[PDB]
This record gives structure tokens, C-alpha cells and sequence, in this order.
């Protein structure tokens, strides 16, 4: 039978691609009309999915990008036991096997990542992995440092062989109106059915604490060009990591913005919020492509 | 009126004549059309606002009317050199000079430029007058105290001895802190309009007292900010700059960390210096559109 999205759509139907280990990943396009002057590749936070980037894409669309994007593997349409992943790696190798295939295309062009959250620790470990391969990095309240998980619960490292016992385990849910201030969005946030809601897996929480412990690691060697969103009330992700982030990092080129009593999700925050960050990664990253 | 230690009057110069009755000098950098806003620049210690030369012409260049006095104490103001009564002298003469400015030029926005000492003026200026500025770039701003400083016995014993020799020198700092563009650092230390004599307890007690206000001033800071920092600044401690981003209530606060460059980043190498001058022009000009 023909390979299908966990949604029973076949492949076939659907831009996509498949990655090393012979799983599908959906892809997205977002191309312009004329020649794009730059790529720009969009990496989407744990649990969501890219469909969830229509708007940001659209505004970069008309900066005469090329915007691309693929719901990481066990995410959105994509193949994969849900929010699951052998090695947190398997989602920098797969951008970087999407990145390559653009550029294949499209040589000569620069490119650019956008990451958010968990979406924001695989583009700086991609950037990190390829230095001065990438012209620039958008990165909204990254996850970047580990949520004062303190030495006993990360000895849950112990029930991640718990996890081979009970491998569903799970950390529990999150209160889904942490994410922003605005309803509206958290609303629809809690009604797309290709969000996963669950609560993280602990073996899931391992590889993230995997991530973490690399972005630390990396920021010695970071040097690509990055402008960096952050919200202060942001109970995901700590805004002290954004500061961390501007600290360790080598980049010559660096710019924090912090909003002001914001939640996580500053792209769809209160619409003063949402407005001040299309237009600063509009600027940003439009000086960036005269460059 | 009076002469200069340069033997010339006061009244010669453009100047300004404050509530203890000394006489300031003034500089004005006017564009020939009629202007999009104010800006004042207040400088550091030990300086004078003949130092801020090109950055004014880039901004007169903007259509902007920029403004400045030399704070007493310092360049061709009067006063005893780099000595005080009380710090907010400083915050009041910029004051006085806003006041009249804005008398001129009603309804146009005014903003501030300060740096080092110039940017804990500049903060105190506009806590002292909450909504009134359009906005606040801040270079190397000094908001913190050196590590051993500010210690209650330290304290009581800078008091002790202002009470004997209140202009006992704390001994020079060594210029090569300032930047790394020698060049730079070799202008500094010919200029004669600039005291690179050692601070005096006197004065040091009041940088203490500064530093305390703008701690408090913080939180009810809500003025629009850029803040730029070079991470190897021995005079101001990148860690202030952190702390300045997250205490500050404006909505509107923007912060660029400039990697392994000193003190000061508008005449430090080129490839910051240009960077510094590009990016006030950027944040500035977003916010003149505004008017």
C-alpha cells in the first residue's frame, strides 16, 4: 500500500522527502514569484508542526525568499512514533539533508535558518555543525537552557530504562495558557489536530536535555549572525537562557529583543507583540539579504 | 562670565548658564531643513561632547538637531574638574537644556544619546520624566559598581576619607581599557579637554550614589532603548548590560552585544565602530518615521 501520513493522506499527494532513515517528513514551500534573493529553511518547536508558520512564511515570502520547512520527524504529517526520536542528531541531519537538496537548486543563493523553541536548539546545532555555511539565524525563545530540572528528577535518566519498562511514560502535560497572552491563539493552539498535546515522554525529555547539553557545547564555535526573541515571562524557556545565549555565543553579529511580560509564543502573542516581531525579523533579515 | 584656563571668556562660546550659576559650553549640530526631532548627547566622565563629532554629523544627517553641553566639571564647562556636589546636578542641567530646547522646537520628539557615565545621566534623565522621551540609546552605560566597591565598609571608608582628602586621586586607569583601535586610545590620551587624571574619592562617592539611583530607577523605566555593549569592557561589566535589559520595564528594548570589543564601541575598530554608527542610524530612524 502507498506510504501515508499518520493523518492517511498518501505521500504521494504531498511535497515531501525521506530522510536517512527511510521515514517520509512532509515538506512546505513557500516560493516567490521572481528570483528568491535567499532560502530561508523554518524549523518548528516540539509537539507542533509547520503549518503553524503560514503567516511568518508569508512576510518572507515577500521579501523575496525562498522559505521551506518539513514537520520534523514523529511531528505534524510526518512519519514517526509521536514526539519520539531516536537521537536528538536526527533532526539536524534531516534539515541539513533538506537544506542541501534546496541548495542543490538553487545554488550560489544564501540561506538562512528560523527556529523557535525546541525548532531554535536544531537551528543552532545545525549552524554549529556547518560553520560559515549559513548567512543567518532567527531564533524565537530557543530552547536553550534546561528548566531547573534538578539532579533527582534527571536521574530519570533512570526511567528512561523505566521507559524500555514503561516506555510511554510521561512528564505530564502542559497548561496549554503559558504558551501566550493572547486567547484567541491559545485557543487555536488547543483545537489543530496536527499539534500533539501529550505530555513529554521521558525518553523525549532525555534527548532534549541531549540538545541542551550540545547548544551549551556549541556556543564556543557559534559564529553565524543571529538575532534572538525572547519573551521575560516565558515559562518554557527561561529568558535568563537568552541572555546566557548572548553571553557565550562568538557571533560577531547579535541581537536580543526582549518583549516585555510576553509568554513563549511571541509570533502569536498579543497583537502588539506578534507586530513588533514580523517587523524586526522583516528588517533583520532584509538588511541581511542586501547585504 | 569669566575666562577659560585657555584665557578665553565664556560668554564667547555658545554655553548655557545653570541653577548654580556656571556656565556650561554647548554644541549644536543643525541640519539645514527643519528637523525630524531632538537628540541631546550627554558624555562620559573625564570626556567632553567635542567627542561625539562624527556620530552628531551621522545623525544631523538624519535630520535630526542634535544637541549637547559639556557636564560641569568637564571639558569647556566650568567647575573644578571632575567634581561634583551632587550627581544629579548633571541629570538637572540636562534637563534645563531639554526644557529649552523643547521650548523651541514644541511638539517635536526628543531623544537621548549617552554613554558610560553619559548613559547612567541619560537613564536618571528619563526616569525623572516618565513618557516624555521618544527613546534612549545608551553606549556602555554605567550601571553597576566594580566588585569590591560598593561594600558597606568601603563605603564608610571613602567617606571617612573624603572628610580629609576629598580630592585624593583613586590613581588612573590604564587607556588601553578603552579600545582596542590604538589609534583611538592615542587621541584620548592628547587631547587636553580631557581629565585622564585619576577619579577623586569626592567624585567616586558620587558615581556610587549614581549607580544606586539607576538601580532603583530601573523599574520604573519605561522609555524605548538600544543598548550596545562590547563583552570585553573592563570600565562597565557586559553582565550590567544584562541586568539593564531585564530590569527595565520598557516594551521597547533592544540589546547588541559587540564580541570581544572594550569600552568604547563608537571608536573602537572599524568594523565595530561602523557597525555602532549603522545600527543607532536603523534604530533611530524607525523611530522619526514614527513622529
Amino acid at each position: 500500500s502507498p506510504r501515508r501520513t499518520p493523518q492517511s493522506i498518501p505521500y504521494q499527494d504531498l511535497p515531501h522527502l525521506v530522510n536517512a532513515d527511510g521515514q517520509y517528513l512532509f515538506c512546505r514551500y513557500w516560493k516567490p514569484t521572481g528570483t528568491p534573493k535567499a532560502l530561508i529553511f523554518v524549523s518548528h518547536g516540539a509537539g507542533e508542526h509547520s503549518g503553524r508558520y503560514e503567516e511568518l512564511a508569508r512576510m518572507l515570502m515577500g521579501l523575496d525568499l525562498l522559505v521551506f520547512a518539513h514537520d520534523h520527524v514523529g511531528h505534524g504529517q510526518s512519519e514517526g512514533e509521536r514526539m519520539v526520536v531516536s537521537d536528538f542528531h536526527v533532526f539536524v541531519r534531516d534539515v541539513l539533508q533538506h537544506v542541501d537538496s534546496m541548495q542543490k537548486d538553487y545554488p550560489g543563493l544564501p540561506v538562512f535558518l528560523l527556529g523557535h523553541s525546541m525548532g531554535g536548539a536544531i537551528a543552532i546545532l545545525t549552524a554549529a555543525e556547518r560553520p560559515g555555511h549559513f548567512a543567518g539565524m532567527v531564533l524565537i525563545s530557543p530552547l536553550v537552557l534546561a528548566n531547573p530540572e534538578s539532579a533527582t528528577t534527571f536521574k530519570v535518566l533512570a526511567a528512561k530504562v523505566l521507559n524500555l519498562v514503561l516506555p510511554n511514560l510521561s512528564l505530564g502535560p502542559i497548561d496549554s495558557s503559558v504558551l501566550s497572552r493572547n486567547k484567541t491563539e491559545v485557543d487555536i493552539y488547543n483545537s489543530d489536530p496536527l499539534i500533539c498535546r501529550a505530555g513529554l515522554k521521558v525518553c523525549f525529555g532525555i534527548q532534549l536535555l541531549n540538545a541542551v547539553s550540545r547548544v551549551e557545547r556549541a556556543l564556543p564555535k557559534l559564529t553565524v549572525p543571529f538575532l534572538l526573541l525572547q519573551g521575560s515571562a516565558d515559562r518554557l524557556c527561561d529568558s535568563k537562557g537568552a541572555y546566557l545565549l548572548m553571553e557565550l555565543a562568538k557571533s560577531q553579529d547579535k541581537t536580543l529583543k526582549i518583549y516585555e511580560g510576553a509568554y513563549h509564543v511571541l509570533h502569536k502573542e498579543l497583537p502588539e507583540v506578534t507586530n513588533s516581531v514580523f517587523h524586526e525579523i522583516n528588517m533583520w533579515v532584509s538588511q541581511r539579504t542586501a547585504t
